């Protein structure tokens, strides 16, 4: 009985290690599901900024038209940034790049797992990845000429005027003249403004160096002081940086939301295909604990009808042999 005893131990240590695995793996289906849910409301997210971009790149905006879009983006931005920072199944974050991945224990023993892959971090200060342009940044602030009128010809971008503008009251109307302004050009110069108006910042930004010139020569009254190589290469990471200001602006944000979406993309994909694994590991373990619960049924029915069996034999034989 030594090998009978070894087999029925194996036999238990089997069937209840690949149930609790069956478990496991539908633990593995249902945070995947989840994950890729969560990727999907994102996506949905950036489609909608990738349309309002379309539409701030129209010609016959006015900068209040573009900065209606813009706020319907922050609005957007907001719920990107707190679906990838919060999204978690039982405990765990999935999409704030802290999912280095996990192994799911899918059969009886030690070491027989699947993977489920590093998850990306879709935080808006990474999804999409990078982005490198030409940018300029002041403050409304530094605008204190701001009651200095300004005739066509006092401010040119890439050799491009941006017109008269009327005397202004406040630094951060010339900020909004400005910002206005250059925009009315942006398609035509590749050079885009967004005003910030939490921050009260506006930031030029180019795919390459801004020529800056013109009468005026002053960025106490103009923003910025004549320049042929004005601004700085920078690099950011993500779509937080991104607005729908302008048309330069805009152009940029379509093109980066298209790395984003390919992003989200191939993240769905993957979980796609592990919840696939999962789900035809579930096939197997129940086919095969099925198969071993058979198995031992056959095992047990026959230690009963031998038990019966034999305790009948013997009384039978008792009562033959008592004649």
């Amino acid at each position: 009985d030594a090998a009978g005893l070894a087999i029925s131990d194996r036999m238990t240590a089997q069937i209840k290690g690949l149930t609790q695995a069956q478990r496991n793996a539908n633990d593995g289906i249902s945070l995947a599901q989840t994950a890729e849910g969560a990727l999907g409301e994102i996506s949905n997210n950036l489609q909608r900024i990738r349309e309002l971009a379309v539409q701030a790149s129209n010609g016959t905006n006015t900068q209040t038209d573009r900065d209606a879009l813009q706020a319907e983006v922050t609005q957007l931005q907001s719920e990107i940034q707190r679906v990838a920072e919060q999204t978690s199944f039982n405990g765990q974050k999935l999409l704030d790049g802290s999912f280095n991945g996990v192994q799911f224990q899918i059969g009886a023993n030690a070491g027989e797992t699947i993977g489920v892959s590093k998850i990306m971090n879709a935080q808006t200060a990474s999804l999409g990845g990078s982005l490198t342009r030409t940018t300029s940044t002041i403050d409304a602030t530094d605008l204190t000429k701001y009651d200095t009128a300004m005739a066509a010809g006092d401010l040119t971008i890439n050799g491009v005027d941006v017109g008269k503008i009327d005397a202004a009251s406040t630094a951060q109307e010339r900020a909004a003249q400005l910002t206005e302004a250059i925009n009315r050009v942006s398609s035509q110069t590749n050079v885009g403004a967004s005003y910030d108006k939490t921050t009260g910042q506006v930031t030029l930004t180019s795919n390459a160096a801004i020529a800056v010139a013109g009468a005026a020569n002053d960025a106490t009254v103009a923003g910025w002081a004549n320049n042929a190589t004005t601004g700085t290469a920078t690099t950011t990471t993500g779509i937080n940086s991104l607005t729908v200001s302008s048309f330069t602006n805009a152009q940029q944000t379509i093109t980066q939301i298209d790395n984003a979406l390919k992003d989200i993309n191939t993240a769905r994909a993957d979980l796609g295909a592990v919840q696939n694994r999962f789900t035809s590991t579930v096939a197997n373990l129940q086919s095969m604990t099925e198969n071993l619960s058979s198995a031992r049924g056959r095992v047990t029915d026959a230690d009963f009808a031998s038990e019966t069996a034999n305790l009948s034999r013997a009384q039978i034989l008792q009562q033959a042999l008592e004649h």
